[PDB]
């Protein structure tokens, strides 16, 4: 997966979030 540019209160960048994204939404762009 791709890390987000900055962390946000509503969507922080966490390891479990990326693990979930590996199958829920892999082709996601971290650009903001």
């Amino acid at each position: 997966v791709q890390t987000q540019d900055f962390k946000t209160a509503v969507q922080p960048d966490t390891n479990t979030a990326q693990l979930i994204k590996t199958y829920s939404n892999p082709k996601q762009r971290g650009d903001k």
